[PDB]
């Protein structure tokens, strides 16, 4: 028996519901640009739920990371969440977008709500621009072209941008269920399928691949839409 | 925009198998301790999942708190996890439990896979042990009877047992459903509907309670069967 409590649509909205009401909310800023960004690119299928702008929030508060990675900025919702946990910090924020039309609706939302201090925009390909960056991150978030994560996190570990006291939290990574098996989201609307079919295909290389690597501790939590947990496993404790 | 997704019974089992899978398991010490449990106890539900193993494990690794408090022992299993996540640290381990039965389990449990003495076991209603204990812990893990984790945070925030950079995560809360509504567990045997209704009530003023507390940060988490994740505000 598992550790996953089956919900129809209905009850699952329901309980997504519940938890927004018992958890501390996302302040009001942030909801009015989620709100703006899902009226202006509509039917998306791509900003996160207000609650896991909490949980973004809350990760941070709680973590206190030096310097956060994100990659796939989008509208900067994400983003802006990061930034709303580390003010205690002020951490470096760096996000990856190639869009140039959700490049251009992230500036001017950073521009809107004054975050141009630390988060910075870095335009491209993640494939070209990620391995470009330098120093080490405390938080990594992976949340950009399901195919492209093994990619990534390759990169990422390669050439250490993960910090000795950092984790990465890869999104998504269930594919609504597609990434477990094609039966496994029966719900799902039909014209959105073949696009997460392809990404559970990814998404199951993906995850088989990190369990190969010996350099490293790794989660699949069943919460949201999937995500995994990354970090480095302990330095050696003796010579 | 919802942020669960839809599983019925067999496919979320599956899901759950899946991401045992692709995550690093727990030792092979402590998957025998699960069997045994599973095998010699009638009441074995009340257990901790395999996955919850490795996300307990994972969490301590991650975290390195230098003590932790759990209430609710049981056989044993969530102490044994804290215990493997913290080889590195050798981080104290308290353990609250009342039950005679599951004392003597876990004396024997903690005896058989050769824990030294930072992992205490305190006897006893956690009503009253609680209160005794001194020092902050770096992790709180609430895993007891549902009608008095009220009472369990309560008493953590006001004797200052949680650590200002501690986490306090709380199990189960929402009692299969039945803490979101009475409508919300369909799959449920009749037979233990009225306990986890009962739970369910409970954990709802619990759940209802924290936002009321200007003290803490609180992010009611809905992975497993719901775990509240409490910290302070900064
Ligand atoms: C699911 S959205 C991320 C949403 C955002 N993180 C949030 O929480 O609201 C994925 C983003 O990654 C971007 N993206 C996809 N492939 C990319 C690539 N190869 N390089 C850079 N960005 C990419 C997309 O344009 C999209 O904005
Ligand atoms: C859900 S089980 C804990 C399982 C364990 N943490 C695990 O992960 O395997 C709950 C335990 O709390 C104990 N318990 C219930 N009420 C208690 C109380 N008021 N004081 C101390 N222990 C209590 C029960 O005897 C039972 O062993
Ligand atoms: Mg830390």
């Amino acid at each position: 028996l598992g550790s996953i409590l089956p919900f129809n649509e209905e009850t699952a909205d329901r309980v997504s519901a519940y938890c927004e009401k018992n958890s501390h909310g996302i302040p009001d800023a942030l909801v009015e640009h989620w709100e703006w960004t899902r009226t202006r690119f509509p039917d998306a299928d791509k900003m996160s739920s207000r609650l896991q702008g909490s949980w973004m929030i809350f990760t941070a508060r709680d973590r206190k990371p030096k310097r956060i990675l994100e990659i796939g900025c989008y509208s900067g919702y994400s983003a802006l969440a990061w930034y709303e946990g580390t003010r205690d910090t002020k951490a470096e924020i760096v996000t990856l977008e190639y869009s140039p039309k959700m490049i251009a609706a992230s500036r001017e939302a950073f521009k809107k709500y004054g975050v141009g201090d630390r988060v910075k925009l870095i335009e491209g390909p993640a494939e070209n621009t990620l391995k470009t960056l330098e120093g080490e991150f405390d938080l990594i978030f992976v949340d950009a072209n399901k195919d492209g994560y093994a990619g990534y996190v390759k990169t990422i570990l390669d050439q250490g941008l993960l910090s000795a006291n950092g984790i990465i939290l890869c999104d998504n990574v269930f594919a609504r269920g597609l990434t477990i098996g094609p039966d496994c989201a029966p719900w799902l609307n039909d014209h959105v399928r073949p696009y997460w079919n392809g990404c559970g295909q990814a998404l199951d290389k993906f995850s088989a691949g990190l369990m190969e690597d010996p350099r490293i501790d790794v989660l699949l939590l069943p919460v949201f839409d999937g995500v995994t947990q990354i970090r480095w496993k302990d330095g050696a404790q003796r010579a």
